[PDB]
């Protein structure tokens, strides 16, 4: 019940799940807290301790702005942090099966949130189900987000960038040294994450410093080649002094600017984060990954194209309606409380919100490819198109392109297309299979029959959990026991993927081919 780690001794707690027991270690620190002088830089090695650490409750979430656009609405507040915010937040969690396993495959989860939000404490990231059903060990960590974690003056150790990525990486190192004492196999470690977390997974594939810290990778609705995924160094530094003039920390010795930024309380840093870009976006990564030259040594699209990444198996996938979630965060004519039927001109106004610094002809190119309807007169035409426009551009096509380029270098890749709409999804029905609402199925939440999910969702979650675990343990996401569809490798020629839903899991080819060619061949030119 008490585990001796290579820097201290931690105590956990027992949980009863499905007539069994899971040992949970909540909130274990993996770094000296990045407070005071340590704010904005790479995490430092946590030094030894003497007590028995009582890791029996989620630790603090990292500082972050909160989605306040729907106060009291579970669809929005589900994602807001559910522990205290604090700069002292570099902690992790461990779920081990009871009784303690011997050489268990370890799953490391990295949450999403546009690199500005998110926390491991979330209800839909509970790894107790996974530990019980599949007797894998589940780990998740808190990493700094927003400017406190991704402010960048490139070169400057006082603020080099990618600190939150380096946070993640130090947690992977902690698993390498300590997960053996928990009965886990450091030689069988699968990273998985969602959206921004999924982009981080793909970045750990490029980053040499992480190659020795995991074996395989799963990417859910995200990859680094997504337009929101990596910030330039041009706009990065523009974004730091814009934050310095907003805080009155404009100096000219870049190190002395940082010292000024450290005696500002976290709330003032959070407040100015928004106004740092002139024309924001529902998907505006104001402070995100950069080519720091330390974690990310080159422009990631070049590393990808030229095969400069860890060779291993990936599992990639997207949801049917990735885009809809963002339409009600600014797009005109949209709301979560009506059918959101928009017209042609509400659509065109919606493009300017999602593509603000894009030419007039560029906006017209998007309109021409998505408003040549399979047929006119349907009232949802413009509503559905703009959802797809945001989905195809920001998630679906970059994930597909990432998978093709990765597979061309000879590794097994598996692609899925999640198209089940949760029967408990709070948002309306026109928003479809929303971005983020496969996570509960991955973590096995429909397995708790007390949780209001239908039987079919329990079956679908049960198979997904099996497929995910098999991929983690054996590199192949099959469900061999029940007479279920086999999941084929994604080859760059045939481009086979598997659909996931309650009815049928069918095998199809070349997902969103016409739409994705537009986004990946002729739109990057504008
Ligand atoms: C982790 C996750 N998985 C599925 C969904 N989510 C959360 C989420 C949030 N938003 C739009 C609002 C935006 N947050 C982002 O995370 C941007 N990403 O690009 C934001 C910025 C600052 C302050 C409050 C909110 N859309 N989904
Ligand atoms: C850490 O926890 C120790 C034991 O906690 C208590 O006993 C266990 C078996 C559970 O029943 C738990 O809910 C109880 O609170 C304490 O004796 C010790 O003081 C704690 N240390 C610190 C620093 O909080
Ligand atoms: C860089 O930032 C410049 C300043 O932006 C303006 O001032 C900041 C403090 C914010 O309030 C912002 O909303 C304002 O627009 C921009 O004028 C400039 O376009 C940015 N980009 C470049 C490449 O210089
Ligand atoms: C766990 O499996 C790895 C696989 O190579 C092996 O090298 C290691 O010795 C095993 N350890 C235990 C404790 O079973
Ligand atoms: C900036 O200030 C720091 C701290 O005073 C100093 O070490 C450094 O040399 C300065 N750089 C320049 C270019 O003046
Ligand atoms: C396989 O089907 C049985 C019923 O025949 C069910 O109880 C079990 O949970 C299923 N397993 C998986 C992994 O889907």
């Amino acid at each position: 019940i008490i585990i001796a780690t290579k820097n201290g001794k931690v105590r956990g707690m027992q949980l009863t799940v499905f007539g069994g027991t899971v040992t949970a270690f909540l909130g274990i620190p993996y770094a000296q807290p990045p407070l005071g002088r340590l704010r904005f830089k790479k995490p430092q090695s946590l030094t030894k301790w003497s007590d028995i650490w009582n890791a029996t409750k989620y630790a603090n979430s990292c500082c972050q702005n909160i989605d306040q656009s729907f106060p009291g609405f579970h669809g929005s507040e589900m994602w807001n942090p559910n522990t205290d915010l604090s700069e002292d937040c570099l902690y992790l969690n461990v779920w081990i099966p009871a009784p303690k396993p011997k050489n268990a495959t370890v799953l490391i989860w990295i949450y999403g949130g546009g690199f500005q939000t998110g926390t491991s404490s979330l209800h839909v990231y509970d790894g107790k189900f996974l530990a019980r059903v599949e007797r894998v060990i589940v780990v998740s960590m808190n990493y700094r987000v927003g400017a406190l974690g991704f402010l960048a003056l490139p070169g400057n150790p006082e603020a080099p960038g990618n600190m939150g990525l380096f946070d993640q990486q130090l947690a992977l190192q902690w698993v390498q040294k300590n997960i053996a004492a928990f009965g886990g196999n450091p030689k069988s470690v699968t990273l998985f994450g969602e959206s921004a977390g999924a982009a981080s997974v793909s970045l750990h594939l490029l980053s040499p410093g992480s190659h020795s810290l995991f074996t395989r990778a799963i990417l859910q609705s995200g990859s680094f080649n997504a337009p929101w995924a990596v910030t330039s160094l041009y706009e990065a530094r523009n974004r730091t002094l814009n934050l310095a003039k907003l805080t009155g920390c404009s100096r000219e010795n870049e190190t002395e600017i940082i010292k000024c930024l450290r005696n500002k309380d976290p709330q003032e840093i959070l407040l100015n984060e928004a106004f740092v870009v002139p024309y924001g976006t529902p998907l505006s990564v104001n402070f995100g990954p950069t080519v720091d030259g330390d974690f990310l040594t080159d422009m990631p699209d070049i590393l990808l194209e030229l095969g400069q990444f860890k060779k291993t198996q990936i599992l990639v996938g997207v949801n049917k309606d990735e885009g809809t979630a963002f339409l009600v965060y600014g797009a005109p004519g949209f709301s979560k409380d009506n059918n959101s039927i928009i017209t042609r001109k509400e659509f065109q106004e919606g493009l300017k919100i999602f593509f603000p610094g894009v030419s007039e002809f560029g906006k017209e190119s998007i309109l021409f490819h998505y408003t040549d309807w399979v047929d006119d007169q349907r009232p949802e035409n413009y509503r559905e198109a703009l959802g797809d426009v945001v989905g195809d551009y920001n998630f679906i096509c970059p994930a597909l392109e990432f998978t093709k380029k990765f597979s061309e270098w000879g590794n097994n890749a598996f692609f899925y297309y999640f198209e089940h709409r949760s029967s408990k999804l709070p948002w309306p029905e026109w928003m479809g299979v929303m971005h983020g609402y496969e996570i509960e199925f991955v973590f096995g939440l429909p397995l708790e029959r007390r949780d209001q999910y239908t039987k079919a969702e329990e079956i679908l979650s049960r198979s997904i959990v099996k497929r995910w675990a098999n991929f983690a343990k054996y590199g192949n996401p099959q469900e061999t026991q029940n007479q279920s569809t086999s999941w084929p490798v994604f080859k760059s020629t045939e481009q086979k993927y598997l659909t996931l839903n309650t009815e049928s899991t069918r095998i199809m080819t070349k997902l969103r081919a016409q739409q994705c060619r537009f986004w990946t061949s002729f739109f990057p030119k504008v």
